């Protein structure tokens, strides 16, 4: 169904990753001990455009998917274009449980 993709938990201090998938570990070259527990924003970096991370905020804060275009960094410094997808995942009783962040590249790498 998704390839990149990482699970945050929004009940734990400062919304950490908790899973990530084998994908999102190949893109941004870090491994699963590396991102765990960490805030998503580490991929981020001096072009970052912060209006696009105000949106990303915004989104969390409201719990409402966002689909938006930002600049990020490997963990080599690797620059990239992530054409980055929010979704909120409540759970039966519509409380919020999780964020999932999905990622592609968007760059040309010939
Ligand atoms: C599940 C999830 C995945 C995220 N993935 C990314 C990402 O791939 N790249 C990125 O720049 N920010 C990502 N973020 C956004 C940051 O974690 C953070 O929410 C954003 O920078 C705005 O908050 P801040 O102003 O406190 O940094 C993700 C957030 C969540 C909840």
């Amino acid at each position: 169904i998704e390839k990149n993709f990482v699970i945050s938990d929004p009940r734990l201090p400062d919304n950490p990753i908790i899973f990530a998938s084998d994908s999102f570990l190949e893109l941004t070259e870090y491994s699963r001990e590396e991102i765990l527990g960490r805030n998503c924003r580490f991929l981020q970096g001096p072009e970052t455009d912060q209006a696009t991370v105000q949106k990303i905020r915004d989104a969390i804060r409201d719990q409402r998917e966002i689909t938006v275009q930002l600049i990020n960094y490997t963990k080599s410094g690797k620059k990239f274009w992530n054409l980055f997808h929010l979704q909120p995942m409540r759970d039966q009783k519509g409380e919020l449980q999780y964020f999932i962040g999905v990622q592609l590249d968007g760059s040309d790498h010939v």
